[PDB]
DNA sequence: GCTAATACCGGGGCCGGGAGTGGCACACACCTATATATATGTGGCTGGGCCGGGCA
């Protein structure tokens, strides 16, 4: 379907130009489409020091956007869960926006050394 | 002159927190044991002679 290929994309840009733990939890966001904060620490078993630049990463490049959901179960208690979900179209057009200033700032460097 | 729908304020009940307390993890210096030379510098303890108090 057309729906894997964005996830192909994305595994393609996020792995080849970020470290692992940006696909870490870029596939743990793809295997469950509303995945807690709290998942996500006893997953992979990462600081909140270490889980919140990954977030901050992955939401700076228009990737993920995040859901803030509302909790007052048992012991009244108002657990708010940051549920992530990957935005597919603000992404891709951040992968094409991004490719076209690659290739337009790695095309004015040729001109100041042709002469 | 008369009546029903609308909006503002207060009180009792309910939820989040952060400095406080406590707990867990990792890394670095001490200092006990022993050795010689050296001496002022006391700190503390003990025996003999002298004096004052108790007793015959």
């Amino acid at each position: 379907p057309i729906d894997d290929i964005v996830k192909n994309l994305l595994k393609f840009v996020v792995r080849g130009f970020y470290g692992g733990s940006f696909v870490l939890v870029l596939d743990a966001i793809l295997f469950h489409s509303v995945l807690a904060e709290d998942d996500l620490k006893q997953l992979l078993s990462i600081n909140k020091t270490e889980l919140g630049p990954l977030i901050a990463r992955l939401r700076s490049d228009r990737l993920i956007s995040i859901h803030k959901q509302r909790e007052y179960p048992p012991n009244s208690k108002s657990v708010e869960r940051v549920y992530y979900y990957v935005k597919y179209p603000h992404a891709i057009d951040a992968i094409k926006w991004k490719v076209h200033q690659v290739v337009q700032r790695l095309k004015d460097d040729l001109d100041k050394n042709s002469e």
